[PDB]
């Protein structure tokens, strides 16, 4: 579950906030396209999870033939194909270590933005920008949490995993970013 964009830019609204305004280690000359900047670094990601989930569906379609006379499981062979290319394309599948890989990228942009200036060694600045991250991935598990215990009332009526327990699964979330301001 990627973060929703209205805690995407939050994150960069964080980073102005604590790092520029109260810690002054950050400055920026344009506050806006800085926020701009971070959420396309969250839409690229994005963008690389969906070309990878397409690579690793055309690499099993190839490979059917594999899979019956091996007898190996489809959805057992799209993990592990899946692993393999996020392995080749350099993406780490686990949330924290791509969110890690997003904090390297944020880094990437903050140092080489010529309107941006840093007061502290930049490792300082990224271990900060990464308690940040870290905090919007905690309101987002806690939210996660929370659709998983409303979604349960309808266990009786509902198959758990069914595609219309998934968009019910979203509904309650995007309320749940409702009640938080974040949709
Ligand atoms: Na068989």
């Amino acid at each position: 579950m990627r973060l929703p964009e209205r805690l995407v830019e939050a994150i960069a609204e964080s980073i102005i906030q604590k790092l520029g305004k109260e810690e002054g280690i950050l400055e920026l000359e344009d506050p806006a396209t800085f926020k701009k900047k971070i959420i396309s670094l969250f839409k690229e990601a994005d963008r690389e999870e969906k070309e990878l989930e397409e690579k690793a569906k055309a690499v099993l379609r190839e490979n059917l033939e594999v899979l019956e006379r091996e007898n190996i499981d489809y959805r057992t062979a799209f993990l592990a194909v899946k692993r393999k290319l996020a392995e080749e394309m350099n993406i780490n599948v686990d949330r924290r270590e791509r969110l890690n890989q997003i904090i390297n990228r944020i880094m990437d942009l903050i140092m080489k933005d010529e309107s941006v200036e840093i007061y502290e060694d930049p490792p300082v600045i990224r271990k900060k920008i990464r308690e940040i991250v870290l905090g919007a991935l905690k309101i987002e598990e806690e939210i996660e949490k929370t659709v998983r215990q409303r979604i349960k009332k309808y266990s009786r009526d509902l198959l758990e995993g069914s595609p219309e327990w998934q968009i019910l699964w979203k509904r309650i979330y995007e309320d749940e970013l409702k009640k938080r301001g974040l949709a």
